[PDB]
């Protein structure tokens, strides 16, 4: 089977300007951009890619790259609110497949993460499932990020989906207490746990990747941002290029180019789907170009090797 990259790209990223025009598109097979939000009355708030969705796209598809809008919760109980109400379901669902046709999009990622009653909320986001499924044309690919192990999907959820995307990461880390929020031993675990328990076949399931950790140290207090959060690009800045090759030093914890290459190992020795990866914006700068991380994953999953014309 065909493996993936698919990074998510964020449209109103502060760097979006300066970035943008370094995208290692020959590293992606697909990218999400990031976040139409959706709001309580099942319209979309659009403002954080409106202005770059097109431009977006157009780089994209001319490298090949297809272009998927992500979304997720304008805010609390936004998102839960539009697919428990009939009304706001249906214009919630005629909008993302609307969105998608307008700006010419490859298709949809649902980013749903509404942690307040799951297990009672379940069947209407199935219901919403469904629906989008049904409503979105037949080449229109449909998406989902995921978390693993601690909340359940069941295993009708799986199958409207062209890819499954975990986010492996971010676990345990929003309280004081250092901790690795993204480990190659939990990475293993959250793929079986969709294969095994979701019942998702290994063909669509594909490993969320960091290209950011967290730091609890001191004199980065400042750095870091709402969450403790801090981008590999601001970890090399402020820890040194050395910091590339390791998960942890002091009280910073991510995920260095070894892991990072590890886990897409892990993803090709057992056949899985590929990799994903939340916010290319966040990787190294040219300035450290050779340390990149979506270079790491550009030799594991798309290393073109030795080649010559005229076969
Ligand atoms: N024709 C191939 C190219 O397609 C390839 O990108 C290049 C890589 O070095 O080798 C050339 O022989």
């Amino acid at each position: 089977s065909l493996k993936v990259v698919i990074g998510y790209l964020a449209l109103d990223d502060w760097e979006f300007e300066s970035l943008f025009p370094t995208i290692e598109w020959k590293y992606l097979t697909h990218i999400n951009a990031s976040f139409a939000r959706v709001k309580a009355d099942g319209t979309l708030n659009i403002n954080p890619v409106r202005k770059r969705i097109e431009s977006v796209r157009e780089t994209a598809h001319k490298h090949n790259v297809k272009i998927l809008i992500s979304l997720a919760k304008n805010s609390p109980g936004e998102f839960t609110t539009a697919i428990n109400d009939p009304k706001a379901r249906k214009e919630l669902i005629q909008q993302i497949i609307a969105f998608t046709k307008e700006y010419k999009l490859d298709g949809f990622d649902i980013d749903y993460e509404e942690y307040d009653n799951w297990d009672k909320n379940f069947p209407s986001l199935l219901v919403f499932a469904r629906g989008l499924y049904l409503a979105k044309e037949k080449n229109m690919l449909m998406t989902c990020a995921v978390n693993s192990r601690w909340l359940n999907y069941g295993t009708e959820w799986e199958q409207y989906f062209d890819y499954i995307n975990l986010m492996s990461y971010d676990r345990g880390a929003f309280t004081d207490k250092p901790v690795q929020h993204a480990s190659y031993d939990d990475f293993v675990k959250d793929l079986k746990y969709w294969n095994e328990q979701c019942r998702a076949s290994k063909s669509k399931i594909v490993g969320g990747l960091p290209f950011y950790g967290y730091s609890w140290e001191e004199s980065l207090q400042g750095a870091v941002d709402d969450v403790r959060g801090i981008r590999y690009s601001g970890i090399l800045k402020h820890l040194g290029n050395e910091a590339a090759d390791k998960d942890n030093i002091g009280k910073t914890y991510y995920n260095g180019r070894p892991t990072i290459a590890n886990k897409c190992k892990f993803i090709k020795e057992n056949d899985y789907a590929g990799v994903m990866i939340w916010q290319l914006f966040q990787d190294a700068h040219n300035d450290n170009y050779d340390l990149k991380l979506i270079n790491v994953v550009g030799r594991e999953m798309m290393e073109e090797g030795h080649h010559h014309h005229h076969h």
